């Protein structure tokens, strides 16, 4: 399911930056997630689904 | 182009809705012309002529 996908892929990737240094978090990595947030929040799950791949894609 | 598209679309649909009276549009064309305005306003441009078409399957 999309939006079960959705759910667990916004977990996953916090709990991979939640390891990281505040300080050294990319722009463009919070960025990713606050999209996929947004298109969560919509309904759309799959644009959800889209942006985690941006989010993991900016992961150090 | 789907972003000249849209923004003319949304001018098409509110032409024809001014042309109703105020209190005879349906919620239902309104939410629908937000969600496209919405969608444009994130550079959906394609997302923004599917609520189009919702907009037009709403009006009297
Ligand atoms: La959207």
């Amino acid at each position: 399911d999309d939006k079960a996908a959705c759910a667990d892929g916004i977990a996953a990737v916090k709990a991979r930056v939640e390891k990281l240094a505040p300080e050294a978090v990319p722009q463009k990595l919070k960025r990713a997630l606050k999209i996929a947030e947004r298109e969560q929040g919509e309904g759309e799950f799959d644009e959800c689904l889209e942006a985690l791949d941006d989010a993991k894609r900016a992961l150090p």
